[PDB]
């Protein structure tokens, strides 16, 4: 086993993103674009400098080629990875009347058909593992998902990204309780207006971010699109602005703060449970900060594609 | 139930080809191509003026909308069709270092996993069947298809196309034992060469041609690319030389041969078993003729497009 030096591990999806563009004939064809909300979260701590690692299900294939280069130039250890020959996730997207039309390809896929068998070794030099989005919707991989974090919480910082993709949930009660349950076992857990909206509680978001702070969590974020983000703990609130850009899209602009709080936790030597729970405003403030200003550089130009530390 | 008017009723799989074109932006992109050997022989059926049905699964997704918009409109009846929820069958091709590579994503298809009671009802009103190529080597579907020639080859005119795909046969034993099984069902064959190759017999090919005349077969026809076909029965043999043409490529060449063949039984009026039992060497040569210079069209230009009776 390597050392892998104060890792941070992100388990979850990886796809490919199948995009309308057009022929040179001037026929629709399909782009494929390496992807998957935790693939990027990945990608966006990699281009930051933090040693960064990969556990998901990962195709033999063509586009599971595709996945492990895009991971490889932008510095993950995707070593914790389970290949298999099973064909990868493809997300189809097309505009239908001027609205969005989503086609989800995951029968018997790569990253779906995950066992217990295939989680990764995880020892004393891994200092933080993330979570979340549709991976965690998904069986079997949901449930090993589910079983990872809930072995390794006692033992290292655990990061949350809810990421709610309803169009994909088929039970809501179900998901529901899994995102209680693993809520109740991260440290800091980060997650879009939109996406609180989807649990249903009472009160301002403010006012729910506080009844999570009771729950398990030392630290929880809210993110506001071009408002910023606003940062939540037992000794204080942060308010993060926005920074203005000319906007391109903001798909997967939550990914890209992930990367930018855990970043600048790891730089500022507070990847600990113990740190986690007394965090200043001025800490706080850089962290969220850092992913906002990261942030910022994703939606400025297409897709996922997040900013190398040398961008910024 | 319809009367279908003395229907050809095509059986077998129905798929998107995703073949590799230039963007705009000088990328590669997937453009999707409705295809499928069964699918092509049964729109050339149609083209051909020939009433023409499919049997098939076929998705509720946006895939399966194309394959059904391309059956309409070329009055291919498809109301015998299972439609589910399924995702459509995927078949990518690339060129890599000038070699072709090929993918195929069936994972849990439409087409893949039709049941028993899927089979379609077939009244007196269907004068023949057709059944070849990859959908009889997948399972469940594989099943369900023999048992359909099975269950109605005493009733009327079988064609089968055996149309060998050896990447996806994992297994040669078992399909080679199948693909005996379904010869000995059927009136009339039809296989290239290299089809014929894979089948590891002795002798000439003409030699081999006779030894399946024994065994069930009426008429057998193999096809010789640019150099056209040999028509073999108990009675006759009947070479029919290539039609010359500009060559674009030949891909589903021998989809149009089957519908060439037997639209011309069919207005031949020669569609029963007893019929096909005393073919004269005037009939052959004027069906397997149309097969060749129909499938001469296909060649003159990309992919399956099959002719409109019209064109020719
Ligand atoms: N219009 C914008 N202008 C500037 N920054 C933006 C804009 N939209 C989003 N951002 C940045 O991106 C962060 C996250 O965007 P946000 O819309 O809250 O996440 P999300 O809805 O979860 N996106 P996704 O990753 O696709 O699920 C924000 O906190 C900002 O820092
Ligand atoms: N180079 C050519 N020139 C003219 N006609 C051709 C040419 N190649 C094929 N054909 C026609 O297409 C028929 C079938 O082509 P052939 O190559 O024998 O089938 P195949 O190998 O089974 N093709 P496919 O449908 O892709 O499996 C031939 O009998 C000809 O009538
Ligand atoms: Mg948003
Ligand atoms: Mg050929």
């Amino acid at each position: 086993h390597h050392h892998h030096h104060h890792m941070i591990l992100c388990c979850g999806e990886a796809l490919i993103d199948m995009l309308p563009r057009e022929t040179t004939g001037g026929e629709t064809a399909f782009q494929p674009f390496a992807g998957g909300s935790v693939f990027n979260t990945a990608i966006a701590l990699g281009r930051l400098g933090v040693p960064t690692g990969f556990f998901s299900g990962i195709s033999s294939d063509f586009f599971g080629d595709v996945l492990r280069d895009t991971l490889a130039r932008s510095n993950v250890d995707y070593s914790f990875a389970a290949i298999s020959n099973r064909p990868t996730t493809l997300a189809f997207v097309r505009l239908v009347d001027g609205q969005a039309r989503y086609a989800f390809y995951d029968e018997n896929t790569a990253g779906r058909m995950l066992s217990r068998n295939d989680m990764p070794y995880v020892d004393e030099t891994i200092s933080a593992m993330l979570f979340g989005c549709i991976s965690l919707i998904s069986e079997p991989c949901g449930s090993v998902y589910e079983t990872l974090l809930a072995r390794e919480a006692p033992n290292r910082v655990m990061f949350l990204d809810p990421n709610i993709r309803a169009n994909l949930i088929t039970v809501r009660k179900t998901h529901l309780t899994r995102m209680k349950r693993m809520i109740a076992l991260a440290d800091i857990v980060k997650l879009s207006d939109e996406d609180l909206d989807w649990f249903g509680e009472k009160g301002s978001h403010d006012e729910i971010a506080a009844e999570w702070l009771k729950l398990g969590p030392k630290l929880v974020v809210i993110t506001k699109g071009a408002h910023g983000a606003v940062a939540y703990t037992n000794h204080a609130t942060v308010p993060v602005p926005g920074v203005k850009v000319d906007v391109v899209d903001t798909v997967g602009a939550g990914d890209t703060v992930n990367a930018g709080i855990l970043a600048s936790l790891h730089s500022q030597g507070l990847l600990t449970k113990d740190a986690l729970a007394n965090l200043s405003e001025d800490q706080i403030h850089s962290a969220v900060a850092l992913g906002v200003r990261a942030a910022a550089v994703t939606v400025s130009r297409a897709g996922a594609n997040p900013p190398w530390a040398h961008e910024m």
